[PDB]
């Protein structure tokens, strides 16, 4: 369900935080 690697972690919540792993312009 997670776009990409299967990470149970709240990777979707980090999409709003500063990080290179979530650089969606």
């Amino acid at each position: 369900g997670v776009e990409g690697f299967n990470c149970y972690f709240p990777l979707q919540s980090y999409g709003f935080q500063p990080t290179y792993g979530v650089g969606y312009q």
